[PDB]
């Protein structure tokens, strides 16, 4: 396909979901052969593997001091609609968490769409390669096509659950909601993340209970969502990709390993 950009500005804003805290963006046009990239306080951050400094209940990169939590969700929309040029001002500290799924962005973005004039040079995964941590795993091939199934083992009434995101399906991703476990939340708040967590933005499961009034997007939406969130991660690799993608209770951290071991391999 072709290089894309957007053809104006485009704006959203809201709380964070780690910090909390209100935020604000801005998505700049940008000329072929940008790529994607965050800019804050005058210091532009690209969205690169290199920049990352955090990969525990989200991806965050940094440059020069500036920092922006929570990237995966953004990234994952624009690799979704092959966005290859931009600049996403950050007002704030966190990218605003919205609905907790992709869907305000995607709906924005895909309505302002400027083709451009170079077509895209897609990251195409070369041959297979497995990374591991722990029991979890995950697997990639070539592929002419970007496909990726998450495998999930929960400990709840949800028991096993996978899903496969393939090229053109991507509206059965980008509604499917962040989400979290009741047992688990104390923690993550004494570890300073999901400050701006609520029902409003979260889905939130308990043992054998749904806390959401309005109840699950889809039986399966919590890996629905990690598919989602590993499309954003993949979007590190600095171009939009092609491979077939496995992830067995992976999570951003091992994303994050995988991109890194992919992109040493096509130095
Ligand atoms: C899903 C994944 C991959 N682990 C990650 N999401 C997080 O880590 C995460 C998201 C929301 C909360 C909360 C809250 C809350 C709350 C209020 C108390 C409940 C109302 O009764 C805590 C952690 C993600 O989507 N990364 O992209
Ligand atoms: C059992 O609780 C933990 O160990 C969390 N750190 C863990 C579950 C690994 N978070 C997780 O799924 O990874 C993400 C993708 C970074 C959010
Ligand atoms: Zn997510």
């Amino acid at each position: 396909g072709l290089e894309k950009t957007v053809k104006e500005k485009l704006s959203f804003e809201g709380v964070g979901i780690h910090t909390g805290e209100y935020s604000k963006l801005i998505i700049h046009p940008e000329k072929e052969g940008t790529g994607i990239r965050f800019f804050k306080n005058g210091v532009y951050i690209p969205a690169r593997h290199e920049f990352v400094v955090h990969t525990n209940h989200s991806t965050d990169l940094g440059f020069k001091g500036q920092r922006i939590k929570t990237v995966e969700h953004i990234l994952s929309v624009l690799h979704l609609l092959e966005i290859t040029n931009v600049t996403i001002e950050v007002i704030g500290n966190e990218i605003p968490i919205l609905d907790g799924s992709g869907w305000e962005f995607y709906e924005a973005i895909r309505k302002n769409i400027l083709n451009q004039n170079r077509e895209i040079d897609y990251f195409v995964v070369e041959e297979p390669i497995i990374v591991e941590d722990e029991g979890r795993l995950i697997k990639a091939e070539p592929s002419d096509t970007l496909e990726v199934t998450y495998e999930g083992e929960f400990k709840n009434f949800l028991g096993r659950q996978k899903f496969t995101f393939v090229e053109g399906n991507e509206e059965e991703i980008v509604l499917a909601r962040t989400f979290a476990f009741d047992w688990e939340i104390e923690h993550i708040k004494k570890v300073g993340l999901g400050k701006g967590g609520s029902l409003k933005n979260t889905l939130v499961l308990g043992k054998d209970k749904v806390y959401n009034p309005e109840g699950l997007r889809y039986e399966n939406e919590p890996v629905r969502h990690k598919v989602f969130d590993l499309i954003g991660d993949l979007y590190l690799l600095g171009s939009p990709v092609k491979g077939k993608f496995y992830s067995f209770r992976g999570g951003h951290s091992l994303n994050v390993k995988l991109v890194k071991e992919l992109a040493k391999k096509q130095k």
